[PDB]
DNA sequence: CGGGATGCCCAG
DNA sequence: GTTCACCAGGGTGTCGCCCTGGGCATCCCG
RNA sequence: GUCUGCCGAAGACGCCGCACGGAGCCUGGGCCGGAAUCGUAGAUCGAACGCGGCAUCGAAGCCCUGCAGCCCUUCGGGGCCAAGGCGGCGCAGCAAGCCUCUUUCAGGCGGCAGAGUCCUUUAGAGUGUGAGAGACACUCUAAAGGAAUGAAAGAGGGCGACACCCUGGUGAAC
């Protein structure tokens, strides 16, 4: 019977292959017929959808041919070209929220009012005591935009000369030159890349340092001495040469520019703005990363992922259908088999297949271009952007007449009435006179401006309040400020409708910077040298979970923490994707357009939802977290720790709710304002980032929970998980005051509980924790409260308190290290630090004949039973 | 003569 | 019930740089 | 403008009143069907598979499309030509949008008479200044037309790049 099934076997796949051969000669014949159909002239029809449908069947074919070739034991039976796919969501699960005016927050209201500038004494530091270009200094933006009040007749002026500083139509000119000079938009990318770059001979590097030398720098003659495969690999020379071709190569290309200018575009702020692109250009072409390999060796890995020629991204095109169709009966006629051939004519190298399917999206893309958006405008009329970066240009005066709210803008223009010296004064408190930017008559200057008043509303309201403290003169100077440029926008007026142009202006204010520091915050060895440590947490649900530790006391101080919006974003996913869905199938199909229209609105009311969700809530409490902070624990005495996370680590479908580097960003921001000095690596004092592994795994009461062990228990015994494995295993939300167990369904991914859930498809409480909650065993007894088979603590808590408590093992071990000697010295010390904290906390509590049939949580706090 | 404009230069 | 490979439409987060001016030479026209 | 006296329903919410196409190329939409094929002899039993044929609801995308309608416009018209469906009956704070970018919360928006306040324009009149031009400064008085946001956070602009997620049109691996 053996050799009979061998036999057979391979008259199995000799006749499935067969099959496919005859399928695939069907296809071959359809592709034909369609191909000689879609030839007939004035056909509209096989244009677009059934061309769909050759790129459908062509792909069939490719996928055919490589699932004959690639397998010589080809037996399909996997059922699924039996298969319906099925889709299983349900037709109408519409579940909309009920909550509604439970409450309603109130509005205190408050009269924030700018307050007059004095003049600042000599209390500003040497390096900054001219603040021109580069003088130290912070410059701050200013978040919220400030209403300036245009003049009813003279707005016309206004706006003609705001448009010299016009920020866009300006990608048109270099697009322009580009086309002009190299032909073709990509073989203008393809070949200033090649320019842009420099080569690893050393004879244009000797050319550069000799360049370097002959300009006055001495500190460079020994480097052209230096051999060359030395040269070739020094860092310091790698920078000087990547300097002066940086000076090179912009200098030529923005001639190259400026030569291509046309009349009426200001050359000035045009050249500055396309010199600050070409040198950000340069820079990240040839700025290379010093990645290592196991034999030690430095590979030169450049950072940037795929940079390009400024103002040449790739724009899409709107190709004609005719074109498409030709190259598709084209591609058509030559032999099937080197139809998924490499393109000779791609860039990439691509299929046939492949670029006629790029082809075939642009076709039916340029009927579907910039549309169908879920409207978000700024103010939706037409606007213009730009910036003043000058004195001579525009500034912020305060009238010395008006006791409060006395800013006024003012801009320069060859029309309106001489600025008035002694009622006018800079917004720092300094009088007209010492600068002599604007002053007419006196040291040779002579300028005419308007100050047109500001309207000063809530948000720069309070951002002045918040960020400007200007009327003091003993002020700390990280809130003492100077004014030089500004972000303006002008709205343009609209005679359609009879509105009135507005002009938004967003003033960028150079703030004082003085020398605050904590010492050691960015050693690698050494512990900042301060006495409380701030260990910041940034999960996945809850955005951040702080645990502040003085290290006097030994022991957690506080417990901030918020909540997070996560199960809000999957029912906002959910109810996103359901009504995509039904909008979707209720347009290939037709005859209801009505519904199509009452389904747009019902994706903008999930839009306005979801709109809801943003980084604003945890940037706000960022905020207030670091005045607390500065507020209870005291100026330059923390430093906020972060776990260094990975910088583009992949998540699943929790993107909009992930908000892990706006963290770090935020309060890397937050201790800039506040006057901690910045280094120029991008790293502030006071926001130390240090790694952790599984040792933030760790517990308080000295359990490293290696996975291997947990893994190997959980083996043994399924229903005691440990590690964060125990909140998967439980409801997320509670019945009878507290959350009960279930059992998981065995499908990997519809993971729902049951909660002895005999109700027939009753999903109840199907969500669970996951991973957000560490359960120690080992740890019966916590903070003065005893648990039996011990206390159940939050994940992210366990993680804020290893992070916080980590540089002081870092110190106390050395600079080299690995994991495994920092787990264990955690396991050591752990212990000996203490909690006077409320610590959030679960008790096992026993439900159905058993202590770990449910979870409740208390508070547990030290200062209700330590203290 | 002089107010205002336009454009270039300041480079471990 | 999954996973991958394309093409549309929509939405996010995140990342490399640079910028966040004054002096001054010449034009220039009423 | 704004505030008060007085008047009302947009747009939503429940009810029904109605919708231009197949030659040719995809699919339901109904049938019928065994063979090339498979359940590891035969595989003719069953499973189906890509399909073949018949008739046909008729639609996906086009030839037919009128500018029914929206956008652009040099104002003549052109583009998509479908949409927006539209169009009544009862319900009249209860949508969207706006009052500033990125958000949240509270609040306001729609006809005609009355009242004050501010700004802008202007007038008479008046005061001093004014090598004096009845010019200027500016006051008094009067008239014309314009004038809802609080509260909590944010380093935001560019330029070029990535990497997720959702829904359709498909194909392949399980």
């Amino acid at each position: 019977m053996a050799k009979a099934t061998k036999e057979v076997k391979s008259k199995r796949v000799e006749a499935l292959r067969q099959v496919a051969y005859q399928r695939l000669e069907r296809l071959e014949r359809k592709a034909q017929k369609i191909g000689a159909h879609l030839r007939k002239p004035g056909k509209a029809a096989d244009l677009q959808s059934l061309h769909y449908l050759l790129h459908k069947v062509e792909v069939e074919y490719h996928d055919i041919a490589r699932n004959l070739e690639k397998d010589p034991t080809w037996t399909p039976k996997p059922k699924m070209r039996r298969e319906k796919r099925a889709i299983v969501p349900e037709s109408g699960p519409a579940a909309p929220l009920p909550t509604t005016a439970k409450g309603e927050p109130g509005r205190p209201a408050n009269r924030h009012i700018p307050p007059p500038v004095p003049l600042d004494s000599a209390r500003i530091p040497e390096d900054q005591q001219s603040m021109g270009q580069g003088s130290g200094g912070r410059s701050w933006c200013s978040a919220p935009f400030v209403e300036v009040k245009l003049p009813p007749t003279q707005w016309s002026n206004v706006r003609e000369k705001l448009l010299k500083f016009r920020i866009e139509d300006d990608a048109d000119i270099v697009r322009r030159w580009a086309e002009a000079k190299f032909g073709s938009i990509e073989t203008a990318r393809d070949g200033l890349r090649a320019s842009a770059e420099i080569g690893t001979s050393p004879d244009v590097w000797r050319s550069f340092i000799s360049r370097a030398i002959s300009n006055g720098k001495k500190d460079f003659e020994p480097l052209l001495s230096l051999d060359d495969d030395e040269l070739t690999a020094d860092a310091t020379a790698e920078r000087v040469v990547r300097r002066w071709h940086q000076i090179d190569w912009v200098g030529r290309m923005l001639d190259s520019i400026l030569e291509t200018v046309p009349s009426g575009v200001s050359k000035d702020t045009f050249r500055s703005r396309v010199e600050s692109r070409l040198k950000t250009f340069h820079s990240s072409v040839n700025s290379f990363e010093l990645k290592k390999r196991k034999d030690g060796t430095v590979e030169r890995k450049r950072k940037h992922t795929n940079p390009q020629f400024p103002y040449l991204s790739p724009s899409a095109v709107s190709i004609d259908p005719d074109v498409v169709t030709m190259e598709a009966v084209e591609l058509l006629q030559m032999q099937p088999e080197e139809r998924f051939a490499k393109d000779p004519n791609d860039a990439n190298g691509r299929m046939r297949l492949r670029v006629l399917q790029a082809e075939l999206g642009k076709a039916r893309r340029e009927a579907l271009g910039r549309r169908g958006e879920k409207a978000p405008p700024w103010s939706g009329r037409k606007v213009f952007r730009g910036t003043t970066t000058r004195k001579r240009e525009a500034c912020l005066v305060w009238d010395k007449e008006a006791q409060a709210d006395g800013l006024y803008f003012a801009l320069v223009m060859s029309g309106g009435p001489k600025i008035d010296d002694k009622r006018f004064v800079y917004m720092d408190g300094q009088p007209l006179q010492s600068d002599w930017q604007l002053h007419n008559g006196v040291a040779g200057k002579a300028k005419s401006c308007r100050a047109m008043p500001l309207i000063l509303k809530h948000d720069f309201l309070r951002w002045y309040h918040r960020h400007i403290k200007n009327h003091d003169v003993n002020a700390p100077l990280e809130k003492r400020c100077v004014h030089t440029t500004t972000q303006f926008v002008f709205v343009e007026p609209d005679e359609k409708k009879g509105l009135q142009p507005r002009l938004f202006i967003r003033p960028v204010f150079k703030f004082y910077d003085p020398v605050y520091e904590v010492p050691d915050s960015h050693s690698i060895d050494k512990k900042p040298d301060c006495r409380y440590l701030i260990g910041i947490a940034r999960g996945v649900n809850y955005p951040y979970r702080a645990a502040v530790y003085d290290c006097e006391t030994n022991s957690i101080i506080a417990d901030k923490f918020v909540d997070g919006r996560k199960a809000d974003w999957e029912r906002i996913r959910n109810e996103l994707a359901y009504h995509q869905r039904r909008r979707d199938l209720l347009r290939n199909s037709r005859a209801s357009s009505a519904a199509i229209q009452r389904e747009i609105r019902a994706i903008a009311r999930i839009r306005k939802r979801e709109r809801g969700l943003n980084k604003v809530e945890t940037v706000e409490s960022i905020a207030r977290l670091v005045d607390w902070a500065e507020e209870n624990l005291g100026k330059c005495n923390y430093c906020f720790v972060l776990a260094d996370l990975s910088s583009n680590l992949n998540l699943g479908r929790n993107n909009r709710v992930k908000h892990i580097a706006a963290i770090k960003e935020a309060l890397i921001n937050q201790m800039r304002k506040r006057g901690y000095r910045f280094k120029k690596s991008g790293k502030v004092d006071g926001v130390r980032e240090e790694s952790a592994w599984y040792t933030s795994a760790v517990a308080p009461s000295g359990w490293w929970a290696k996975k291997e062990e947990v893994d190997g228990a959980w083996k043994a015994d399924k229903t005691r998980p440990l590690a964060r494995k125990i909140g998967s295993y439980y409801c997320c939300e509670e019945i009878d005051g507290l959350h009960l167990r279930g059992v998981l369904k065995g499908l990997g991914r519809a993971k729902r509980l049951v909660l002895q859930s005999d109700d027939p498809s009753a999903p109840t409480r199907r969500r669970g924790f996951g991973s957000e909650l560490f359960w120690d065993p080992y740890c019966t007894e916590l903070c003065g409260h005893a648990f039996p088979q011990g206390v159940v603590l939050d994940a992210d808590f366990i993680g804020a308190f290893n992070i916080a408590l980590r540089p002081l093992v870092r110190e106390e071990l050395g600079k080299k290290a690995k994991a495994v000697d920092l787990a264990d010295r955690h396991q050591t010390l752990n212990p000996t630090v203490a909690l006077r904290c409320g610590v959030t906390a679960y008790e096992f509590v026993e439900v159905g004949g058993d202590p770990r049939g449910g979870l409740r949580k208390i508070l547990l706090n030290p200062a209700e039973a330590v203290i």
